């Protein structure tokens, strides 16, 4: 939301993380050069000071230097499977045997009307771990079968796998880890850490990388791109260099070289797979292949596996889910068959409290608050605008919610129909439960904060039969509806 | 549901190619060796005539010939990565150097207690394929790609992505063909072709391979697992050869070799990748992996562009859209809110008709049938059970519906709350359309048949968009509950 650092951008505090534009360094990582030209001249536009010595040409020769000739093949090919207006997504790999430097690395990727090159050197079992992931029993085996799949593949010192929950905070599931260092497992992380700009910028480009912590960056001359003199968007280049404030976070737990792959499901973030390294140590772009094809993979098996786990944990509940929805679809007075103990609502959701809200008057089941605070509850929900609130802590949510904890701290309601103005609620009662957080911050040990006022987190089984019993109440709204009609017509005349 | 051919099977005739056993045939392809061994012990149990001359070694020597002595190596990564109980969909796939052959290919994939031992001879464009999928604008465009993306890797002739309708008919989307052969893109092909037995098989198998139509299979001594003595499963194995009038119904087209690659989408199979070969052309196992990776990412890519474009589909609609959910959502008479041309609700649909059943009474807009042919209608669509009820024909699911076509083919219906007592009714008039289907039968031509009484297809937006006036109006339900049941109290009392 502001203009770039090196040309006019506010001083980064820990505050305003959020406004540093990250996709416009204007500076990229030591380990390799970029060339940026036009893609429809081919005339280099913009170098970086590397890049001389990386060619090995002197930067006046560089300078005007035709696209053509600088690549005596590889350029019908880069019209051909770059044609302009492209999304930014698109990425050319090629592998240039430049002379000076053998066997040399390509990629390019086009923004606009510009061409960026990216340049880094370069010199059976991906199968196994292909067949292994879709044999996952659930999710959670699938975990730490990938991360010891990444570890064994590129050999970084701690492979953990990031997965993110709804509420923009990070937990690790996995952890594939050499044998000394202290397990981060179990670690909870706040949005802190990964600024929301990022989680747009990390949906379109998956992976990246970052050769050393140490090593400075190199800057762009010129910075400003001749066309439209506006900063050089970065943000697609895997050569680009990252925060450097983020490079100092990242020193001070002393990793080397740090990658981290995107996990996209559904076109929004589910999670990264991160690695650090102790050492610096860059990454050949043949197994960064091969880590893009297991991100691809863990995308799709995520998916997989989150239906298998909510159809297993239904299908612990059938007769209890199958015994209720006979006897809700086709209920006339549903305050008489829903409050019943035969049906046992409040067991099917392992809650401590129901409440009963039709034809105005609201019964209640279990361990419910005093009637005031009912009310208070009721209003809250019309309140709320979605036709489906779930939420484990009323505390944070309801500006004194903390009085409800010892009846109910986590709630899951439905509204039949609309409006609010028949609903059920679902009240669950607080568990003292702590989860260590880590710990820019220099703590990264474990550090387990007393944590107030939360129930059970809802199960995604939970919710879909949530999900299913307003859906089958709104259906016997209709014959409700009916039935007060025929009477409303038969007692009108 | 029959027992397997070669013991006491059925004789295959065209109406009961659903009952023969193609899972168990009982033979394999000549192009490979097959050996089965206990998963416990280590013994071969069950090997093909062929596979003595494959080892070099002779059947009496190959006879009791453990499996630790005949892989000295790959026996402890065999216990490794298969553990007892696996599902069949776990293979293995490992090089063993063959002196014999020198390099030579194994795959293993264990069902119940036997293990399946497949062997094989054996001796960077996939990552811009990679990009290029991501990249595809719409399904449509998609769809060349991945053939033309498939041809260049294998070199086959005809490489036809093959797309499944739900009503279980196939139709060609896209086609890379050599010059000179006929183009098969835009026929469609009935349910026989492809027995439901198949998709059955088809979707926890996605990858096959027929060396030739030609060579006739060899048979495994003993047919009967020692185990057990019952039919060897044989599903899971590339190296079994497919049904022998399926072999014969493709040399009628004069095919060698047929690769397909299917395609499965949430659990259901989506549409497969079918290769043809004039002649006979075995296939490397490292490029079937990269097949294999392809279907993986088609599968994957034609959910994120089947979403895409039933965004963009909707895109265009916002204004109708938005319009009629404003104006539905809160309305207390959806009669005299429905019907007036300002909404125009029979515009949004692109329907001839459109039939309004509230409160009883039903009004119909456009064109619509006779009185009695409405009453008939409503009576019909009140049998069904589902709630959401599609369809581009009622001439073949109504009896006699080929009447209505004049006045309306296609029907699209939303049950409002449920029970089909209070419905609305889109009707679209029939057209006139002819779609070519091909032609075991010896006809590969062009063959168009004047098609009865179907209207225009109805598009998933379209879908969606009723679905969602559907749930709108079944939450205004609540509303005219609560209205009504408001005057029900005021006027008993
Ligand atoms: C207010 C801003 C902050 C900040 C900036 C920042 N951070 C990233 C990217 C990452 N942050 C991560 C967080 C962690 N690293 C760890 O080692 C742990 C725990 C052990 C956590 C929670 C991670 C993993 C990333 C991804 C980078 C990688 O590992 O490859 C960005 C995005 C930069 C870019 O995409 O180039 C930014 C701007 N980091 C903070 O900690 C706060 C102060
Ligand atoms: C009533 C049974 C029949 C039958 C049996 C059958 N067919 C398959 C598999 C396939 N059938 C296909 C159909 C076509 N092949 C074509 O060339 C065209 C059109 C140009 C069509 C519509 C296809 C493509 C397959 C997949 C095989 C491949 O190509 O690799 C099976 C399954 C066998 C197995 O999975 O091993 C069976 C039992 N085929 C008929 O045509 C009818 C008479």
């Amino acid at each position: 939301f502001f203009p770039p650092l090196y040309l006019g951008g506010p001083e980064i505090t820990t505050e305003n993380c959020e406004r540093e534009p990250i996709h416009i360094p204007g500076s990229i990582q030591p380990h390799g050069a970029l060339l940026t030209a036009d893609g429809h001249s081919g005339e280099v536009l913009q170098m970086s000071l590397n890049a001389a010595t990386f060619l090995g040409q002197e930067p006046t020769v560089l300078r005007g230097q035709t696209l053509a000739a600088l690549l005596p093949e590889q350029w019908p090919a880069l019209q051909a499977a770059l044609p302009p207006g492209c999304p930014d997504a698109l990425q050319y790999r090629a592998t240039l045997d430049w002379p000076a430097a053998g066997h040399l690395s390509l990629t390019v990727h086009r923004v606009g009307e510009l061409l960026i090159l990216e340049f880094e050197p370069t010199e059976h079992a991906l199968r196994n771990a292909m067949f292994a992931l879709e044999s996952a029993p659930n999710l959670r085996a699938l975990a730490e079968v990938a991360t010891q799949t990444v570890r064994e593949l590129t050999g970084f010192d701690r492979v953990m796998l990031y997965k993110f929950a709804p509420d923009a905070t990070g937990e690790v599931i996995a952890e594939a880890r050499r044998e000394g260092l202290h397990a981060f497992l179990g670690h909870r992380f706040p949005a802190s850490d990964i600024p929301a700009q990022a989680r747009a910028l990390y949906t379109r480009h998956l992976l990246r990388l970052t050769a050393d912590t140490r090593a400075a960056a190199v800057p762009l001359d010129p910075v400003l791109n001749p066309q439209t003199n506006a900063p050089t968007p970065l943000g697609g280049a895997v050569l680009r260099a990252t925060s450097p404030m983020h490079m100092q976070y990242l020193r001070n737990m002393g990793v080397g070289s740090s990658l981290s792959v995107s996990v996209v499901v559904g076109g929004q973030l589910w999670g990264l797979i991160a690695c650090h390294h102790q050492t610096p140590y860059v990454l050949p772009p043949d197994l960064r292949t091969t880590l893009e094809y297991l991100g691809r993979l863990l995308s799709l098996q995520v998916q997989v596996k989150e239906a298998a786990d909510v159809a297993a944990f239904r299908q612990s509940l059938r007769e209890h889910h199958a015994r209720v929805a006979l006897a809700a679809a086709h209920s006339l007075s549903p305050h008489d068959t829903l409050s019943d103990p035969a049906l046992d609502l409040l067991g099917l959701m392992r809650a401590g409290g129901l409440i009963l809200r039709f034809e105005g008057r609201w019964q209640t089941l279990g361990e419910v608050p005093p009637a005031p605070a009912v009310d208070a509850l009721l209003a809250w929900l019309e309140t709320q605008p979605g036709a489906l609130v779930q939420t484990d802590a009323l505390g944070q949510l309801w500006p004194a919610g903390a009085d409800l904890a010892p009846s109910a701290a986590g709630l899951l309601a439905i509204s039949v129909g609309e409006g609010w103005s028949e609903c059920l609620v679902w009240l669950r009662p607080e568990l003292r439960l702590e989860v260590a957080w880590g710990g820019p911050r220099h703590s990264f040990d474990t550090y387990l904060e007393e944590k107030r006022g939360y129930a059970e987190p809802w199960h995604p089984g939970e919710i879909e039969e949530a999900q299913d019993l307003r859906d089958t109440l709104t259906g016997a709204l209709g014959e409700r509806l009916s039935v007060i009609r025929d009477l409303n017509r038969a007692l009108t005349q």
